[PDB]
């Protein structure tokens, strides 16, 4: 009973402050060790619960429940393998920015390296992929180490939440007996109890001389913005006044929510990706001032261009230090916040040192490309990857949640979704681009955005398959089109398939899965569409179901590039003629 | 030829960086493998280059410097044990933010981990120990990699410096032939090569709400400021205006620089760790609100008394999130700059909120103890470990630098050196409060502050006597005050001293070393101070000899436990009498 | 009292079953956080103790104790920056597979990562240069603890002592009160306590199919022997016999001890490295099978002869599977213990496989390089560096233990140290070959062998400077000869020497120290050697004084080169006319 009492004065103190800094969530998997943390998380009133029996699936799960409401997640497993399952989750959170408690148990020292069951190293487990890292003592409900377990709930979740965002892992060895105390209940009915640590909000500014450096040196200069995945509030609207104040183009990324914020304007470009392939129109559109915002953007052309871009002010925003910087061409580097940069610009920067004709020059290209690309997707039956892009960009509706999965799927948002007056929360794993977890990060996402539906290719959706089980038992809604090109379609374009004597065994993996089965096993409805009008009527098929639908498109993936080059090619042989 | 001008090309564009980042000097240990490293920064004609041999002595050496200087400095040795001598600095560098950037030379990939001679393991060698570890590419001069070698010495640089600040360490793979082309010279005379990275000045703000928050709940309350060693950007007047505006105390710890900034005030109490011992004193000290900034003191009765304080809110200002909190006893976490909290409430708290009886409370206990101390000091002829310091504190010049070693120094510091209105810049290792390398430091320091003086016990000083070697071979500046009582005397305080079988020799460690020896080992003047009059006449001597000066003091270490409780006694009882 | 008993009970089970396991010293420093194992192992009636302040002198003095005396040996430090000071002389114990039980205390968990005073995160402090980490639990006296504590010390031991022998490090949170109940003694007095963990002595062997296959192709081939730095249990006398048996020569390390094991032998070769630089002459030497035995020679004119060696049968011993091959050179790789391996092919390969051609090949080049290098020591007056090897070859006693620093003093015992009918032991840190620690390193071997040397350099003597305090306070015998030329030699032979205008302030770091006063600080016996007879004087006087005795000879380091080259010219002339 001492035991007990003192298992759970010692976790109450740490689950309650958890609470109190923000965890609304708690994505729990099945284990014996982690029983007293497990079922003290339950307990909570106000600590919300999905157990999730994939480790790996829980943890993109989390992922995406974090990526889309900005709120720390808690992580619990078991000892064991189980901890090892969230190491994928944990890196694309780290490469990420996002806000994951990543609880582990473990056994107790006596327990710890000398071959017991179900007993690993978890000291340290997921190395630098983790902020912080903390070994718990084993439970003591002492007044010092009953407030150390508030100091590092606490703790946990500030530096977790401290720009740069990231996950922190917290290792506690629990000693048998492990049921603890639930009646009388130790949240609740506890007098003088309350002393939660309030964290302040800050941020980061720049300074006077800053200021006036960097607006006295972009005042009259042919400055280009490029916004690449960032998820911050709002600031879809701040950086489009600026643009439009300033007179420079945003080349926009599909995750930067400058393609889907609610409305049109005359600075985002989207055709980047397809022009910049172009040279001899690459001329007239060296700029002087490049001012990048969010992550690296997918776009592989808007790579190179910038990477050859010589003798040019190349400004990065970075909050956190993170040194996102891939091609190495920073010349200026900002630590500060990008809303407080938005607006001190906003406000300095002069009224009319706007150089018509280099907005122009793009914003030329970009209608004209962009019309192209609509011509083509409006005057095709053929039900091709771009096609699929194209009408769900026409059959969403507004305030609508689209997560898109890696490989292809990502880069033909990049080419076949332009801006539209409509509000699409887009989001995707763009730490490490992996293929894995997508379907339970979308499910994540699910939570937040309502209704939400997921692009998504044939070889990542059955690599996270087991997400779909928190789709059948939790009842959620989310809308699945697979792009079944049966393979890896990225393949197609990258120099590897000019030699077919071991393609399509390394790269181009056939499965020759029905996926109708798959969308069986898990209580889904399933639309195989052939044809365009099939495509729609299952889309409005799926917003009259509360649930899981999953629309598979079989495409070819030995026709994929000659379809993007055609396109590429009228694109450019259009724009060339312009002068 | 082509294999040593890609050496050159590699290395020049990292070490420019370095240099226009704000790197201006780099303490170099002699070896083989960092012989392309030191030419080159030798070569450079704007770093400034210190040699030493011992790489232990070096890497507090260069501690010391950029303790004192705010500046990053750079430290190379070459591979092997050498690197592992500079853990005890890097350790201490990170638990007290000081931006090193450590360079370490290895051996290239054929020769890691394959026994080869002067060969080891150095990925990760530091741990945790370290902000952020990099491990440098062979040397290569294509396009991308020349921005390679240049984007990490600016990020380096960039991430050390950041605030929480810390060491960095970049490990260097090199490759024979190991000697590059200095002339013509790689860093002058070569025409369009600027291609610098600036980065502009950030820093924490409070949002609105948060300061609204803070000054609503602050106004009006019995308030405390505490703060420990913290060595900002002025911030000593602001504290005490903030101070003298509210009405509250400033329990000062003496490397606050709040008892030397050049002034004498009535809110800086500097006697807490006398007469917070005193129990029937604490009723009328019990605050409401405690305000925390920089590191901890080093006084335990501060400690104890802020740990039983209930039902308090206990502030602590941390800008890096470092989460220094040894008590665990943080209500309000606080992550902005601490120069824009002291002037956001200068000018938004009520200048008419001040309970006069509240800091009376304080500075009574505060002068009449301070008097106590500065009386018994002055009638007394004996060379005490008190008297020392006190004479100290009314010899040194104004804008003098003093580094107090760990131990006995830093406590004697807290006891016997009330505010003066002199500015004395105190600095201690205070991260780890290591006894080693304290003499490296203290002599980093003195290329800053001049007249550079160190008060040190003897156990310290034998530990890092190899320090003394940069004193004789760069004739420094710098008075060395050894307390030698012949052992540790600081465990004649703590219960260990009532054994007397095994003390004696696992605490107090008697050496029986004639520093008179070692002070002419290292070109050094020495005295032997009998009596205060010797005292003063060394310290008169040393600042008409601009070089090394070494005053020996012997103490007894079996009477200092006496002597502290005979004078505590005193205020206690004085104290206790007061109405 | 209650948590004294539980301290004493956890520590004193962990500290017995160290010295049942074989421990019977302990290198300990002082410290607060480390009383209640520093007391406990004073207290034990076997533990010997040696109290030493520096920790990075400390940790070399267990190095050297332990490599000389092949038990494994207690380090014991306390909390904070001292146990970062054991990491130069773990990775030299890591790289030459020394047996040191390191003990560092840590603060507990409350103060772990708080900002707590002399608190460090420890956790996998030494990184990859142990061969085991463990985090003991706070002390807990139950029955299943108490065996938990014994079972970490046998099992911290015989780690340690298993072959490839290596480093461990333990460490130990420790709470407040820190002083543990030592009377009654927690050692005797104990009845119904004896739990002893008994390791079996094992060792690994080549299968019946391995050794049928060396022997076969072994026998007739005209094989060589490449003994470098090993030290096992006897060895030499097999090796020896072996290569009688065979007729192969041994290319023997001085720290093989093939060239002072007691008699002089036609097999063993100490001249390769002089006349392996010459060219014309390995057109004779070209083997078929080359065997190594223990780490790579010191030689690097034996190595380059070695890496260029092709279609050979390359053969490596390593008992450890260590993998030390610097010039990847091996086609056959044996995991066996080395005196298995030597007898095995005693008895199994044919007596009578002897091409006497091949042997009278190396014998012959060896033997007049041999005399040609003694005639010009023996004709020579000036006290140049290979005279002073070269006297102590003539001079040193029967039985005596002779510790060379690295540097030069190594490459001139390899070139001025030939085999001679004394029984020599030769230590030498050849893990990391650092400088570092040399002069505790030899102390602690002191401890063993007696009469014990030290032949060391300038820069290496200043380095750890601080052993010889362990040497006047233990008053114990060691004779230092110091090669004083003022700087590093060593670099006057690469490359670097002939640019003069960075040279003598990265390379050839000159100190101008009188090492007489550093003789006088630790109570030796200062002995200037100006001429040979002086010298031997001065060795003549060592041998009468039981105690510290440092002998001083200035060189010349410009000299060197000229006087190295001028021998090896004549040797090789010589050696070109043989037929
Ligand atoms: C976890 C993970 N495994 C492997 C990869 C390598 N990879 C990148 S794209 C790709 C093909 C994925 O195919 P699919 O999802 O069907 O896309 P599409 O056919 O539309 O290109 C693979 C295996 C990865 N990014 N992440
Ligand atoms: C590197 C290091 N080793 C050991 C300790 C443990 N320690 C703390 S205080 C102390 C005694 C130092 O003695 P000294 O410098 O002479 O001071 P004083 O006698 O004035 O107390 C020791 C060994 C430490 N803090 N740091
Ligand atoms: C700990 C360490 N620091 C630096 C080096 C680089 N190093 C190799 S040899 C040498 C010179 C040492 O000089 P000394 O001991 O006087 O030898 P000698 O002059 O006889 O060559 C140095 C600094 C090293 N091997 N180990
Ligand atoms: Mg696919
Ligand atoms: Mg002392
Ligand atoms: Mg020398």
């Amino acid at each position: 009973t001492n035991h007990e009492q003192v298992l759970t004065d010692y976790l109450a103190a740490f689950i309650e402050e958890l609470v109190q800094a923000g965890v609304k969530e708690a994505i729990i998997s099945p284990g014996s060790r982690s029983t007293p943390l497990a079922l003290m998380m339950a307990e909570h009133p106000i600590l919300k619960i999905y157990v999730d029996v994939d480790e790996r699936s829980a943890g993109f799960f989390a992922l995406g429940l974090a990526k889309a409401s900005k709120r720390p997640v808690v992580l619990l497993c078991t000892s064991g393998t189980a901890a090892a399952n969230y190491f994928p989750a944990v890196a694309e959170a780290n490469l990420s920015q996002i806000p994951l408690i990543v609880l582990t148990a473990d056994r107790p020292h006596e327990l710890r390296n000398v071959g017991a069951p179900q007993a690993m190293d978890q000291l340290h487990l997921y190395g630098s992929h983790v902020k912080d890292f903390t070994d718990m003592a084993l439970p003591e409900n002492s007044e010092e180490m009953l407030r150390y377990a508030k100091w590092h709930g606490s703790r946990a979740v500030d530096i977790a939440m401290k720009t740069p965002r990231g996950p922190v892992h917290l290792n506690f060895p629990l000693r048998e007996p492990l049921v603890p105390i639930l009646e009388p209940s130790p949240f609740t009915a506890t007098g003088k109890k309350h002393h939660h640590v309030h964290i302040y909000y800050t941020h980061e500014v720049l300074d006077d001389s800053s200021i006036q450096k960097m607006v006295t040196e972009c005042t009259g200069k042919k400055g280009v913005f490029v916004v690449g995945p960032i998820d911050k509030k709002e600031l879809e609207q701040p950086m489009v006044d600026l643009a439009k104040k300033l007179g420079w183009p945003i080349l926009a990324d599909p995750l930067s929510g400058l393609r889907s914020y609610g409305a049109l304007d005359e600075v985002v470009i989207d055709q980047y990706d397809a022009f910049l392939k172009e040279a001899e129109i690459l001329d007239k559109l060296t700029p002087e001032v490049v001012i990048r915002f969010g992550s690296m953007p997918v776009s592989k052309p808007l790579k190179n261009w910038l990477e050859q871009l010589s003798d040019i002010r190349f400004y990065v925003v970075d909050p956190g230090a993170a040194w996102k910087d891939p091609i190495k061409a920073v010349t200026d580097m900002i630590h500060c916040d990008e809303r407080f940069l938005l607006d001190i610009m906003q406000q300095n920067m002069p009224d009319d040192a706007k150089d018509a004709a280099w907005l122009s020059r793009w914003t030329s290209y970009n209608k004209v490309a962009r019309e192209i690309v609509l011509a083509e997707m409006a005057n095709t039956t053929i039900l091709e990857e771009g096609k699929i892009v194209a009408e769900l960009r026409r059959l969403l509706p507004d305030k609508a949640g689209l997560f898109i999965g890696n490989s292809m799927p990502i880069r033909d948002v990049d080419t076949y979704f332009s801006q539209i007056d409509k509000k699409i929360k887009m989001l995707a794993n763009r730490g490490a681009n992996g293929i894995d977890g997508v379907v339970s990060s979308a499910l994540g996402a699910s939570v937040v955005f309502q209704p939400m539906f997921l692009l998504i290719g044939d070889l990542s959706f059955y690599h996270d398959m087991n997400g779909l089980l928190m789709a059948k038992k939790y009842k959620m809604n989310l809308t699945i089109v697979i792009v079944n090109n049966d393979g890896g379609g990225i393949f197609s374009f990258l120099p590897q398939a000019n030699e077919p004597k071991y393609f399509e065994s390394l790269f181009g993996t056939s499965t020759e899965l029905d996926f109708r089965f798959a969308a069986a096993f898990y209580d889904a409805d399933y639309h195989e569409a052939k044809s365009v009008d099939e495509l729609e009527e299952a889309i409005d098929k799926a917003s009259y179901h509360k649930g899981l639908d999953i629309i598979e498109v079989k495409t070819n993936r030995h026709e994929n590039k000659a379809n993007h080059q055609a396109l590429w090619a009228k694109i450019a042989d259009a724009l060339k003629a312009l002068n």
